């Protein structure tokens, strides 16, 4: 079952989310989702897809059950069997994701912030918390 | 053999930037301090001030500006010790800095100075860097 933590102040420039866990002897992928609402298939204004077993890193966002233009990251900063960190951080135009110490990726706001309600995480990862800054 | 930190931030900071400063408080500490400045002039105006004061046992915020001090704000307790390691974020929001300390949010320093103006962060005093990430 995916994780899922409501946002109790919505996001804003400035909000940050720290995500510990620990990626399973062989996952596939798991993915962190920043959600519009509570309702299965809800828009997302941020997928966030470590891919394993493809070795990429998709972001995406998705309205109206349609996904939008995939942008992929540098590499996988992902091992089996290696805990990580993850930081998203929300500015005022985009998305910056976090691993470990290093700033990963930029992924520019598709959706209104304002929308955000839910960070979601699923997939095969093993979930040590989900902190809201 | 304190381990200091000077860090340029040519296009500034904007809202939704996290600092990330993580050390050791060693024994003998009396106060260490995180300034964000707007310049590398001695004296520079700041935007923040962070300062835990271990003699003292308080942590004060404050601005600069103009050559001035503003009012200084505490925040609750002292969130540090000597002889002991600590992670600080300092986020910097629309409305705001948040200092968050061992994973618990603990003061929040509203703007004083325009977020653009900053254009440098200096780490020293008491304190062993371990590492200072901007994101
Ligand atoms: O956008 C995020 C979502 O991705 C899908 S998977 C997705 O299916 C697409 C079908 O048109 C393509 O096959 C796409 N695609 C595109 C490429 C591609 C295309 C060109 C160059 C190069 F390097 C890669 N490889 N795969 C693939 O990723 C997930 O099911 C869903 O859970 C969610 O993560």
């Amino acid at each position: 079952v995916p994780h899922k933590s409501s946002l109790p102040e919505g996001i804003r420039p400035g909000t940050v989310l720290r995500i510990r866990g620990l990626v399973p002897p062989n996952a596939s992928r798991f993915h962190v989702n920043l959600l519009c609402g509570e309702e299965q298939g809800s828009d997302a204004a941020l997928h966030f897809n470590p891919r394993l077993d493809t070795s990429e890193v998709v972001f995406n966002s998705k309205e109206q059950g349609s996904w939008g233009r995939e942008e992929r990251g540098p590499g996988v900063p992902f091992q089996r069997g290696q805990p990580f960190e993850v930081l998203i951080i929300a500015s005022d135009d985009g998305f910056k994701a976090v691993v470990g110490d290093a700033q990963y990726h930029h992924f520019r706001h598709r959706l209104p912030l304002a929308r955000v309600r839910l960070v979601e995480v699923g997939g095969d990862v093993q979930l040590d918390s989900v902190r809201i800054f």
